[PDB]
């Protein structure tokens, strides 16, 4: 698939079966999702964005389905205004930025 | 050129001739840089992300040299923690995000 970036590169995904809208974000190291409930097996993490820092819940080895692929990856849940798949997932998917 | 996303995609750009390192960010609609003064002809705007919001100043038709290309583009200035070249610049350069 190819994203020409005239529109946001947004897609739908499942995270442990939970449907989400996510932004493919080359500017993010991590993948941050709001709203989904992945349970109590997490570790707290601190994530910094353009405005400051948030606490997140880090879940390892989470099943994610996106772009017709299935991978395992780390998801952090917390208060992001847009759900983002960062480079930890983009690399698992084999994505690249090209010119 | 290809950015494989194992590392942050950061390159050196020249904005009105001054060198800045910038992050090539598909998750950003627009571009925001710190530490460079672009003057009194702007439109104030607020942008939001993780951690909250920041005040910015939006400048039009700014000279940018990056990835051996020269373009004229919209740039915001503000107290951003990292310099971001968002989709308005990536599309001017003809960049794409591919799987
Ligand atoms: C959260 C996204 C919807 C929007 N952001 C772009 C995003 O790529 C930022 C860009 C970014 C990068 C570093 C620092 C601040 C912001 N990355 C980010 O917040 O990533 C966080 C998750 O992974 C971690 O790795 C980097 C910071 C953490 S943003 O910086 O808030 C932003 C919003 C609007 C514009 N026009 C430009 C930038
Ligand atoms: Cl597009
Ligand atoms: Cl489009
Ligand atoms: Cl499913
Ligand atoms: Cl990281
Ligand atoms: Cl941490
Ligand atoms: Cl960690
Ligand atoms: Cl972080
Ligand atoms: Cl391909
Ligand atoms: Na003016
Ligand atoms: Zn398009
Ligand atoms: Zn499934
Ligand atoms: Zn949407
Ligand atoms: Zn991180
Ligand atoms: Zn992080
Ligand atoms: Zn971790
Ligand atoms: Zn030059
Ligand atoms: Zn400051
Ligand atoms: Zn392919």
């Amino acid at each position: 698939p190819q994203f020409s970036l005239w529109k946001r590169p947004v897609v739908t995904a499942y995270i442990e079966g939970q449907p989400v809208e996510v932004l493919l974000d080359t500017g993010a190291d991590d993948s941050i999702v709001a709203g989904i409930e992945l349970g109590n097996n997490y570790s707290p993490k601190i994530v910094g964005g353009i405005g400051g820092f948030i606490n997140t819940k880090e879940y390892k080895n989470v099943e994610i389905e996106v772009l017709n692929k299935k991978v395992r990856a780390t998801i952090m849940t917390g208060d992001t205004p847009i759900n983002i798949f960062g480079r930890n997932i983009l690399t698992a998917l084999g994505m690249s930025l090209n010119l």
